[PDB]
C-alpha cells in the first residue's frame, strides 16, 4: 500500500462531513463531542481537547480532514 485506498479515503471523507456540521471544514470539539456522544461514548472537554491534541499537527486547535484521515487511522 504506497499512499491509501481511494474507497477507505472516500468513506472517511463522507464521515468526516457527517461531523462537520457547520461545513466549514473543521471539526472542533463541540462537534466531536456532538457525534462520540451520538455513538454512546461520552468525552469530556479535557479529553476532546487531548484527543485533538495527540492528532493537531498544524496548531490549528482542531481536526481536519487529512488530520481526521490520520487519527481514524490510528484507531484501526
Ligand atoms: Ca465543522
Ligand atoms: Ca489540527
Amino acid at each position: 500500500a504506497d499512499q491509501l485506498t481511494e474507497e477507505q479515503i472516500a468513506e472517511f471523507k463522507e464521515a468526516f462531513s457527517l461531523f462537520d456540521k457547520d461545513g466549514d471544514g473543521t471539526i472542533t470539539t463541540k462537534e466531536l463531542g456532538t457525534v462520540m456522544r451520538s455513538l454512546g461514548q461520552n468525552p469530556t472537554e479535557a479529553e476532546l481537547q487531548d484527543m485533538i491534541n495527540e492528532v493537531d499537527a498544524d496548531g490549528n486547535g482542531t481536526i481536519d480532514f487529512p488530520e481526521f484521515l490520520t487519527m481514524m487511522a490510528r484507531k484501526m
